[PDB]
């Protein structure tokens, strides 16, 4: 699935992410854009082997299990395959255990190099919320 901004605003919501360990919604709209252009399908696999899944690129080296990335962690107890779903109850469930982990949103390089420190509220700007 593909989401429109405002569409993934609203789902982030319901899923309880507006102000996450102190993240405002617009952080988590624009770490979604920047990862996987809203696109649940995503895939891009990495030079140490592990590949990133799903609307906010979650890597399989330590928080899914896509069966082929030795020493997998899978700290998330979920297939990979799970973040490529059109819900993305199995994505936002996985972030919070991420962004709990001690670096918190720092945790995506898109977020930290393209969002943090910029006016992250025009990602939500127009959206009935
Ligand atoms: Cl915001
Ligand atoms: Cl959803
Ligand atoms: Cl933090």
């Amino acid at each position: 699935k593909v989401f429109g901004r405002c569409e993934l605003a609203a789902a982030m919501k319901r899923h309880g992410l507006d102000n996450y360990r102190g993240y405002s919604l617009g952080n988590w709209v624009c770490a979604a854009k920047f990862e996987s252009n809203f696109n649940t399908q995503a895939t891009n696999r990495n030079t140490d082997g592990s590949t990133d899944y799903g609307i906010l690129q979650i890597n399989s080296r330590w928080w899914c299990n896509d069966g082929r990335t030795p020493g997998s962690r899978n700290l998330c107890n979920i297939p990979c395959s799970a973040l490529l779903s059109s819900d993305i109850t199995a994505s936002v469930n996985c972030a919070k255990k991420i962004v709990s982990d001690g670096n918190g949103m720092n945790a995506w390089v898109a977020w930290r190099n393209r969002c943090k420190g910029t006016d992250v509220q025009a990602w939500i700007r127009g959206c009935r919320l």
